[PDB]
């Protein structure tokens, strides 16, 4: 993993590459407030919870992925939440299946 | 009207509805991937998220929040997951913008 695998950062937010990859194109949206779990997530967090959605989608398409993609964000066990820490997985480059796990 | 969410919104189309306030409805789907499955989405008919723009960020977030907030009203405190699908190689489908909440179960990796 090297610095360029970070591809955008600002004040409230790092995307960066999964290198444990699921799809051709598949990158991670975090807040830079150590939110642990989209459940305990809280009003106060409102615009920033817009801010990294908008960040997924401006990602995905400087990442090319104008035929589409899915957007994730696992809570907890049954969700197969893999860092308490609030992520956004972006997936594209192949055609994703149904259901999403 | 665009799609069928259309009717879920106007009331015309009886759905089991668990949350509304004037920004968005959140309903059952009906073709459920896992014991408890719902749709939150937005009464603004943005189309898909890549189509979302800045001016919808309160929006956005106000969405995820009512994600949340539903998750733990339907009893999903051992976990659950979030899907938002674009286009065709995400797999979205019904073309308004919408959120996919799953739990009751353990979800699988990859997600698709
Ligand atoms: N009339 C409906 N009521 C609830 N969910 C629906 C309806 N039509 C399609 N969906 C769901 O919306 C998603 C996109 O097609 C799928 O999960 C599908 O089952
Ligand atoms: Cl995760």
């Amino acid at each position: 993993s090297l610095p360029a695998d970070i591809l955008y950062e600002d004040q409230q937010c790092l995307v960066f590459r999964d290198v444990a990859p699921q799809a051709p194109v598949h990158f991670l949206v975090i807040p830079k407030k150590p939110i642990p779990r989209i459940s305990q997530a809280e009003e106060e967090d409102q615009q920033l919870l817009g801010h990294l959605l908008l960040v997924a989608k401006q990602t995905a398409k400087a990442e090319g992925l104008g035929d589409g993609y899915r957007l994730v964000i696992n809570d907890g066990k049954l969700g197969a939440q893999s860092v308490y820490h609030l992520h956004i997985h972006v997936l594209g480059g192949r055609q994703l299946q149904w259901p999403p796990g």
